[PDB]
């Protein structure tokens, strides 16, 4: 029933880079969002940006550009992927860390995750800076942000650590 809202929040995993959770997102959502930890400029010289980028391709990328050109940075930007299956990119700004109300800020980025109409999402563990510090902070930010909500979260990481810790979490 993958193109209505769930009865209620759902969850998937995939330990695995973007190019593997994406493949699985196309094969289990059909339709999704995926969720970019941007930044502000919407540069992609790294990481899961570049991932993106490279993966969504010059229109995605152009599309960034333009648009931080014409409108400034901006802290959550939807954006079309130029990829079938693909409803949209979410490039969310999270916080970085020792940023006062680290929590607060991390449970806003994943209130951003959300876009209206948009029932399944591909979404990365929201790094503070260094790989896999506070993903625990960073996991548990988003069940609160996702409380409730009646969405499909294909939740990934490469670490099975990170995912370890949403399994051993699940209430």
């Amino acid at each position: 029933a993958t193109c209505e809202k769930p009865k209620f929040l759902e969850y998937k995993t995939c330990v695995g880079d973007l190019t593997v959770v994406i493949a699985k997102a196309l094969d289990e959502f059909k339709e999704f969002c995926i969720v970019n930890a941007a930044n502000e400029h919407m540069t992609h010289g790294s990481g899961v940006a570049k991932a993106i980028a490279d993966f969504c391709g010059l229109d995605f990328v152009e599309y960034c550009e333009d648009y931080v050109k014409k409108h400034g940075p901006q802290q959550r930007l939807v954006t079309p992927s130029f990829v079938k299956g693909i409803q949209c990119v979410n490039n969310v700004v999270g916080p970085r860390h020792g940023d006062n109300n680290l929590h607060e800020k991390l449970v806003a980025a994943y209130k951003n995750v959300l876009v209206d109409g948009v029932v399944n999402y591909v979404v990365p563990v929201l790094s503070l800076g260094i790989f896999g510090v506070d993903f625990k902070m960073s996991i548990d930010a988003m069940r609160e942000a996702f409380e409730g909500c009646t969405i499909r979260v294909l939740l990934f990481s490469l670490s099975q650590e990170h995912i370890d810790y949403f399994d051993v979490t699940c209430k």
